[PDB]
């Protein structure tokens, strides 16, 4: 969706947000976004998801970020130039585990993403760089903002398919916003 990301990426541009995500499995798509300024590029098979992050390198990208529920492949992301490691959460002694193990590999940006805000609060208390609200609900996305925030997170994104709901994430104060492609 090069022309659907272009279209996201400029309206949410010129709503105010500073800082903008692009997922996609395409690199295509997301050289297309780096040549747009988007800020963060997030590489959606693991030989395939490595070659991604060695292309985005050397385009320039300066923060690239990948996900897994496996913190073995995203070690291996690490080593091959991914910035931001996002540790896909459902258990929260599993994902605590896996945030203390990629610390230790020397990563300085792990993400994690849930859709329930106390496994986002239980990875800010355990220094977690950036809380991934996995929104499906405007409401229910803004009051898990709010909590966060009073929680003293300071770097709050938010996913979403839908428009009508980074619009007002992006309201609310949400720090980065991550579209679709
Ligand atoms: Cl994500």
């Amino acid at each position: 969706d090069v022309d659907e990301m272009l279209k996201q990426v400029e309206i949410l541009r010129r709503l105010g947000a500073k800082q903008i995500a692009v997922r996609s499995d395409d690199w295509r798509i997301l050289q297309e976004a780096l040549k747009k300024g988007g800020d963060i590029l997030i590489v959606d098979d693991v030989d395939e998801m490595l070659k991604q992050v060695e292309i985005l390198r050397r385009l320039g990208a300066k923060q690239i970020a990948v996900r897994s529920d496996d913190w073995r492949i995203l070690q291996e992301a690490l080593k091959k130039g991914g910035d931001i490691l996002i540790v896909d959460a459902t258990d929260v002694d599993e994902m605590l585990k896996q945030v203390e193990i990629l610390r230790r590999l020397g990563a300085k940006q792990i993400a994690v993403r849930s859709d329930d805000w106390r496994i986002l609060q239980e990875a800010l208390k355990k220094g977690g760089d950036i809380l991934i609200v996995d929104a499906t609900d405007v409401d229910e996305m803004l009051k898990q903002v709010e909590i966060l925030r009073r929680l003293g997170a300071k770097q709050i994104a938010v996913r979403s398919d839908d428009w009508r709901i980074l619009q007002e994430a992006l309201k609310k104060g949400g720090d980065i916003l991550i579209v679709d492609a």
